């Protein structure tokens, strides 16, 4: 009676149990699953990230690197120095240190200051460049080049410029400066007393004395043939002289016989 | 109590496998551990993965910022919001909003500066222009030339006048500006009307004058011996007539008697 | 009854050892669940923080473009395929591709330009020169000069010819307007040498010097003429005189006649 019962209730412990550890596996392959999508989820992360470690990279090579050094591979500066500034309006500043202050402006070039509108500086009141390899100008408003200047000065009559700077205007020597003269062609007739005088007006000034010494000449002339008229009045006085003196001559001879 | 013994059997056998399930359940417990173990682990890695990214994304975020915005970096700056510049030519380079360099190898420098020839920089365009400064007088033929050269090629030399119309070719005004005149040397002889006369030829038409003046006083000479030698035997033919009359004079005072 | 008594308490003593067995595995898989709900959570977290990284790194790839290959920004563009611009001198600056900027701080300028003295701006280089175009004309002293400015300085100019070897002929001066017009020239001081030029104040003094040559020259023939006039009003007085004699002898005459 008592052990028949407690028989029985071993057994149905044992039952419950059996069923209680079923439970239990049940759970375990829950939580299995569970894991199994967070290990498939960790590798797809593990992938994305490195993945997203590249992409990174390379930002940092390319991009980071112009940042830095503040160049591109055409655009290019080699300095240590404070950033340029384009303070300006539509202004553009290039270089370190380099200040375009004015509207419209560039400054070009380490330490530049353009500080007037609508112009381009290539340096400084204290530090100016030189541009070179600049070809020679055609257009109004292109610029012009050391050789450009030479050629259109080439030929420039100039006076002599003394030591202190002083130009000496008193005197211009023409010619090749080895002996030779220059014939000054194209002179006007001068006016005033400190003009030059062409050859015209030479010409002239000796017919205008020429003429005054024939219309002084000619009062000359005048009394010399009055001088001329008169001497064939005396002639023509003594021939009738001669003639009378001829008659009174052969009277007297008649008288004396 | 065959089925006491029977029953006591069969419980033992329950027993003995519900034990066995227990050690089996026992080393998958330790299965799903060591599992968690590592996704714990990998978990961590990547959240020190993924942190790291952050900060190096968050930096280049920092970097960037004015470079794709404002199209400056720390050396090559513009403050402007116009129109991307534009680099169309081959080889050109276009520098500022609105620069728009057209032609093969040319430069458009400023913000709307505009290169429409090949092989050249343009500082602005025909609707602005932009003056050049800071620039150091040009050495090497093809160096810029500033105004500085331009005025000292002009210093010291003979120039025309300007009217404001623009040059004055009906005047040419030497000496020193200010009352003092200028000597021209080495000056060839006149050969054409309009030709300037040196002092070799004033003196010379002087000469010429006085020669002239000469050969009517010559002219006037002869008349004059002429006049003289008609005169003369004017004066012997007198003193002939009064000698003849003196014996007539005498004759008669001697028939008187 | 009393051995299987003795079976019955080994039996519940075995169930003891198994109940305690399975309450253990209870625990240890509550330990596990746990970890596992924060191991879950942390994915989530962190499959939101990788997709906003994601996002944030495709816009930045997007706002760069192609500043990197083409080394161009919206301001600052060149189209080329060239090598990199060098600035190799202290404080250089070199723009386009194939440019050097050599020297210290100078400045490349242009695809190709290389700047190899210091302190210049160089457009091109010695094989390849640029003309520099729409420049105002210079005001300051250190501006540059332009084509009209020149010209016009050149306009007002007095210059002997060039010939086509580039010497100058210094034979021939030629003045005037260029068409046919001529220039008087001011400011001209007296001659002093043969070759010097003549001023008008100097011919007008030549002129007087020849009219007083003739004034002296006809005023001594005044004189000569003068004195044949004297000489011959001399004659006159002693025709008269002789006529006087004669008209006496006639006179006389006839009285002896008588
Ligand atoms: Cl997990």
């Amino acid at each position: 009676k008592q052990i028949e019962d407690k028989i029985e209730e071993i057994l149905s412990k044992i039952y419950h149990i059996e069923n209680e550890i079923a439970r239990i596996k049940k759970l375990i392959k829950v939580t299995d699953a569970q894991v199994s999508r967070n290990t498939q989820s960790i590798t797809n992360l593990n992938t994305q990230v490195s993945n997203l470690d590249t992409r990174v990279t390379n930002i940092e090579n390319g991009i980071g690197d112009i940042v830095t050094t503040g160049s591109t591979k055409y655009f290019k500066t080699n300095t240590d120095g404070a950033d340029a500034n384009a303070q300006g309006a539509d202004s553009v500043a290039i270089g370190s240190g380099s200040i375009a202050a004015a509207e419209n402006s560039v400054a070009l070039g380490t330490n530049s200051v353009a500080d007037e509108a609508n112009t381009v500086s290539v340096g400084s009141s204290t530090q100016q460049r030189r541009i070179t390899n600049v070809a020679a100008g055609v257009n109004n408003t292109d610029a012009v080049n050391v050789a450009q200047l030479k050629a259109s000065e080439a030929g420039s009559v100039r006076y002599e410029t003394n030591a202190d700077g002083s130009v000496n205007y008193s005197v211009l020597n023409l010619g090749d400066g080895s002996g030779g003269t220059t014939r000054i062609g194209n002179v006007s007739a001068a006016v005033n007393d400190t003009d030059a005088v062409n050859y015209a007006q030479l010409k002239r000034s000796v017919e205008e004395a020429n003429t005054y010494t024939d219309q002084k000449m000619g009062e000359m002339n005048s009394k010399i043939k009055g001088v001329e008229n008169k001497m064939k009045q005396i002639e023509d006085k003594i021939e009738e002289i001669l003639s009378k003196i001829y008659h009174i001559e052969n009277e007297i001879a008649r008288i004396k016989k």
